[PDB]
């Protein structure tokens, strides 16, 4: 795997969005994903709807604003064969009727792949896939409040994690002692971390649970 990945460079990343009040994290790591899978197919980048999973992904197991999975939205997607656009269907930050439209979809997957839960893995998927869902131990109010450099947090959990977020690259800081990191795409808006990203320690026994739930659609 190369020293340093970065998909933003590659055209395969949407901006950083905002989920609000509501617990849609996880259709937003979902929406990463299949956005640069949908890229690496296509060429051409399309804004996803996370409102489409929040209301209409109940019976593959998600909870709306209350919770899912970003697995449970990839089984959506197949079972429901597309997901619409974000242009056509608009996230409102609350879970709604489904207002899902075939003529509107521009997206589609045939199932998803669990990432052996490992950093080493995780990595090799992240070099050769594209950006990659992942579940990470977000609850501690270091995290709320990160604001730049690499985050390490002493008391994180690499077994209980409660918030999904997106993988988009890795690499190593030019400074000390340590210095490699996950480059992170969260949903919290633009002025949350460094532009919405969060450079998350790498390569420090699982920091986070980073490599404990990372997956990624097949198209
Ligand atoms: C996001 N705004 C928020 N968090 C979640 O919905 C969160 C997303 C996933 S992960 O990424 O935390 C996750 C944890 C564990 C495992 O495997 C062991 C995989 C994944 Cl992807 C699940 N989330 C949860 O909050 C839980 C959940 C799971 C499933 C459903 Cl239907 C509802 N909630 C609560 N325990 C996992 C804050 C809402």
């Amino acid at each position: 795997a190369p020293r340093s990945v970065d998909w933003r460079e590659k055209g395969y990343v949407t901006p950083v969005k905002n989920q609000g009040q509501c617990g849609s994290c996880w259709a937003f790591s979902a929406t990463g994903a299949l956005e640069g899978q949908m890229f690496r197919k296509t060429g051409r980048l399309i804004s996803l709807s996370e409102q489409n999973l929040v209301d209409c992904s109940g019976p593959q197991g998600n909870e709306g604003c209350n919770g899912g999975l970003m697995d449970y939205a990839f089984q959506y997607v197949q079972d429901n064969g597309g997901l619409d656009s974000e242009e056509s269907y608009p996230y409102e930050a609350t879970e709604e009727s489904c207002k899902y439209n075939p003529k509107y979809s521009v997206a589609n997957d045939t199932g998803f792949v669990d990432i052996p839960k490992q950093e080493k893995a995780l990595m090799k998927a992240v070099a050769t896939v594209g950006p990659i869902s992942v579940a990470i131990d977000a609850g501690h109010e270091s995290f709320l409040f990160y604001k730049e450099g690499i985050y390490f947090e002493p008391d994180c959990s690499s077994e209980d994690m409660d918030h999904g977020v997106l993988v988009v690259g890795y690499g190593f800081e030019s400074t000390s002692d340590n210095n490699k990191y996950w480059l992170v795409k969260n949903s919290w808006g633009e002025e949350w971390g460094m532009g919405g990203y969060v450079k998350m320690a790498k390569d420090r026994r699982n920091h986070c649970g980073i490599a404990s739930a990372a997956s990624y659609p097949t198209v």
